[PDB]
């Protein structure tokens, strides 16, 4: 199984969930400072990003890893709290443009090609005291964040996701409020959330596209958040047009306006108006976009870019009741097949990959496809030698190569989430996706190797597997 030359072997990172510092250098707090540090149980053991695997403070030992690997790409996110500490450029911190210009400058000597994510669950708290995503504000706001970063980094960056999972974000914070700030809006929340973000977004991509395309000559995306979908009942039609549903409500629903025509799905535009008007809405709770808005969104992504962990099977469960919420406007139920393994969330099924990339590639005219994220955590307590996980990454790798192969997917980058143990957000430090340990207890946060991370670089040396 040799891969395509120049296939891009990548690992990920965040900025809240590795880089402590904080406060460090005059930093803003973000909303996770925020959450973190109320407590009350919302994250595991009412752990915190204030250290992390001290990043800010230990690039030098990241590169290392970096460099033991071979990555040909790195991901990582820009904490827009340390670039500008009340979310604006009337006050910017050199100390976080300096790190950053660090990172991508020992990246390049290195021949090692940054992937740049703007924003990845972490807004600067003034902005969220603003209204965060459920107010029009925050798009100016990110488009002149965007600016910013193109401008101070774009002439060596070619390559940008400014939203992280912006479907993920818009449920967790603002839908079921797991993630700050913390408020459920169950079926209102989520939607308000998403056009906003689907409107920043569009805006950042016009902005790089009229401002720095040029000169820069990179390419901006965003990315999403997928879990490939089955009936629970193959043989069931209720629970195959379930299935189908599902994808668009959670992936569709940002993919189609941005990739295809400006505009949502019409199921998911159909179902939720049509709930909306039976619980006394006078708007559907799916708000529209203008046709100026899906003139400015229509095509605003220059590559596909898309998270995978794990499968769900569906079950058509219709809303007899008309109760408020977004599986209840999708109609489905979700639950894992019984046969599956899994650590937390994360059911181990490869082929799931497969199937997701040919979705992809049909549904939206076989674009460049970048996996930003893929993984496996461990659970503590986590062996260096994971050879089990391992073979879970081989069994995806051979996935991957299926949908190249076979499918003829253009997938082009592959990342693993993660270089490093990490927050792994309302888990905190118990769920470890690194490629390399780190040790939370020690102060000196030392990073040592899994066997994945050995046999990772192995695939990448090789460029593909036996
Ligand atoms: C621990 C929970 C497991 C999390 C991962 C599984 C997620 C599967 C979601 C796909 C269903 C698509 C319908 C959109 C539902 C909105 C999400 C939600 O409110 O839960
Ligand atoms: C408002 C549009 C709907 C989009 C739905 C897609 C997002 C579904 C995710 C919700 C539950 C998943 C929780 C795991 C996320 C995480 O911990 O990182
Ligand atoms: C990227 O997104 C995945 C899925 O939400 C997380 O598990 C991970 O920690 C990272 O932030
Ligand atoms: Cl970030
Ligand atoms: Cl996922
Ligand atoms: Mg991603």
């Amino acid at each position: 199984m040799a891969f395509p030359a120049g296939f891009g072997w990548a690992a990920a990172t965040a900025a809240y969930q590795v880089e402590g510092g904080w406060d460090a250098d005059g930093k803003g707090p973000c909303v996770w400072d925020t959450f973190t540090h109320q407590g009350g149980e919302r994250v595991f053991k009412n752990q915190t990003g204030d250290v992390a695997c001290g990043s800010y403070t230990l690039w030098e030992e990241d590169l290392k890893c970096i460099k033991q690997l071979g990555l040909t790409h790195y991901r990582f996110s820009l904490s827009w709290s340390r670039l500008l500490p009340d979310g604006t450029t009337g006050f910017i911190n050199q100390k976080g443009i300096d790190y950053y210009n660090k990172i991508i400058d020992d990246l390049l000597k290195n021949g090692v090609t940054p992937i740049v994510t703007l924003y990845h669950f972490d807004l600067p708290q003034t902005l969220e005291d603003q209204g965060g995503w459920l107010s029009e504000a925050i798009i100016e706001s990110f488009d002149k964040y965007a600016q910013f970063c193109f401008s101070t980094f774009g002439d060596r960056v070619k390559q940008w996701i400014t939203i992280n999972q912006a479907n993920v974000l818009s449920v967790m914070s603002y839908d079921l409020g797991m993630f700050p700030p913390g408020i459920p809006h169950f079926g209102t929340g989520g939607y308000q959330a998403a056009h906003n973000l689907i409107k920043a977004h569009a805006r950042s991509w016009h902005s790089y596209d009229s401002l720095f395309r040029k000169k820069q000559k990179g390419m901006v995306s965003l990315s999403l958040f997928a879990v490939w979908l089955e009936p629970a009942d193959p043989n069931s039609v209720s629970d195959q047009e379930a299935a189908k549903r599902a994808i668009t409500f959670h992936l569709d629903l940002f993919a189609k306006p941005i990739f295809i025509d400006g505009d949502y799905p019409e199921v998911v535009k159909s179902q939720i108006a049509s709930m909306s008007q039976k619980q006394g809405y006078p708007s559907s709770r799916l708000p529209e976009f203008t046709e100026e808005e899906k003139k400015m969104i229509k095509g605003t992504a220059d590559f596909f870019a898309v998270q995978y962990y794990t499968t769900r099977l569906i079950k058509y469960q219709e809303n007899k009741k008309g109760e408020l919420g977004i599986l209840q406007d999708a109609e489905i139920e979700f639950f894992p097949d019984p046969s599956w393994k899994n650590v937390d969330w994360i059911y181990v099924v490869p082929w799931g990959v497969c199937k997701l990339l040919k979705y992809i590639k049909d549904t939206y005219n076989n674009p460049v496809i970048y996996i930003t994220e893929n993984g496996f955590p461990q659970s503590d307590p986590a062996p260096l030698d994971d050879t089990q996980r391992w073979e879970y990454f081989r069994q995806t790798f051979q996935e991957l190569f299926k949908a190249i192969q076979l499918d003829k997917v253009n997938l082009q980058v592959y990342c693993a989430w993660s270089l490093l143990d990490n927050f792994e957000w309302n888990q905190g430090y118990s769920s470890r996706f690194g490629l390399f340990h780190v040790d939370f207890e020690d102060p000196a946060r030392p990073r040592v190797p899994y066997t994945s991370a050995k046999e990772y670089a192995k695939i990448i040396r090789n460029n593909g597997l036996e």
